[PDB]
């Protein structure tokens, strides 16, 4: 909508307080208007048709039960939006600062978020699995990354390109976590994922096998559910990417790790140069030695430590 830009305050789904980018006309609206052409946060209200009502409030101030997956959904697209912008140079999700639209409130008990193919979704949980699954920066970040990887390799979303796929919004859902600093790790999910259960999370980067997913090609996932098991066999990928960063020995294989950074430098080049919508995991590995090769050297240790990564997993 046209208005001017205000800042608004309010509370996330864990209690924090944060400030939030808003717009003013007649209402305060979730219209971040700082970053691109528009951050936009809206109202399903428990309802399934988006993308809803663009998010209207009186005061400004989001203190509300019912505000606060809204607050969240609208913050952390914009912390979202800054990693990809200053640490990439990528303008949103299509590279030309197109609009990023969320909705929040989606259904009734649901136990998931989405990219819809032209938004990001996000239920309120049932309260018991999860709480509001905006709470989780890497909820957020991983959602958007799906918008990422649509725009640029274009991962079909089944079988081996699906696994890369969801490896990516893992990656870049941690990494953007990192990014913001706050109880940063390598689980996915932790912040709003069984409230009643401490220590606990969906999928773990670090050790895949904790909650029964892969963490190596031989161990992959070959059935039809899961789209093919694209949740599952993403630990494979998971494990070679914390590998890469982190270093480690497993099942043998020793890793040096090259840290962060630099994990994000190469799969960001492999996902924007050089995967394909039809890559399989043997090409993911071609594509990250080729990323490191071009941005470190053909003898370099991160191009060592790349294919030591991809050994450990038993991808060749
Ligand atoms: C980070 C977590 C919190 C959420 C994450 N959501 P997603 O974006 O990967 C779900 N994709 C999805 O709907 O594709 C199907 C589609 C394709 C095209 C258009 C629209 C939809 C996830 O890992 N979901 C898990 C479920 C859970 C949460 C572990 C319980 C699962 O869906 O298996
Ligand atoms: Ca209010
Ligand atoms: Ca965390
Ligand atoms: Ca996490
Ligand atoms: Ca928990
Ligand atoms: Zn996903």
């Amino acid at each position: 909508i046209t208005g001017t830009s205000t800042v608004g305050v309010g509370r996330g789904v864990l209690g924090d307080q944060k400030n939030i980018n808003t717009t003013y006309s007649t209402y305060y609206y979730l219209q971040d208007n700082t970053r691109g052409n528009g951050i936009f946060t809206y109202d399903a209200k428990y309802r399934t048709t988006l993308p809803g009502s663009l998010w209207a409030d009186a005061d400004n101030q989001f203190f509300a039960s019912y505000d606060a997956p809204a607050v969240d959904a609208h913050y952390y697209a914009g912390v979202t939006y800054d990693y990809y912008k200053n640490v990439h140079n990528r303008l949103s999700y299509d590279g030309n600062n197109a609009a990023i639209r969320s909705s929040v409130h989606y259904s009734q008990g649901y136990n998931n978020a989405f990219w819809n193919g032209s938004q990001m979704v996000y239920g309120d949980g049932d309260g018991q699995t999860f709480i509001p699954l905006s709470g989780g920066i890497d909820v957020v970040a991983h959602e958007l990354t799906h918008a990422v990887t649509d725009y640029t390799a274009g991962l079909i979303y089944q079988n081996e390109s699906g696994a890369i796929n969801e490896a990516i919004s893992d990656i870049f859902g941690t990494l953007v976590e990192f990014y913001a600093n706050k109880n940063p790790d390598w689980e996915i999910g932790e912040d709003v994922y069984t409230p009643g259960i401490s220590g606990d999370s969906l999928r773990s980067m670090s050790d895949p096998a904790k909650y029964g997913d892969p963490d190596h090609y031989s161990k992959r996932y070959t059935g039809t559910q899961d789209n093919g098991g694209v949740h599952i066999n993403s630990g494979i990928i998971n494990k070679a990417a914390y590998l890469i960063s982190q270093g480690g020995t497993h099942y043998g294989v020793s890793v040096v790790g090259i840290g962060r950074d630099k994990l994000g430098k190469i799969f960001y080049r492999a996902l924007t140069q050089y995967l394909t919508p039809t890559s399989n995991f043997s090409q993911l590995r071609a594509a990250a030695v080729q990323s490191a090769t071009d941005l470190y050297g053909s003898t370099s240790q991160e191009v060592a430590s790349v294919k030591q990564a991809f050994d450990a997993v038993g991808v060749k």
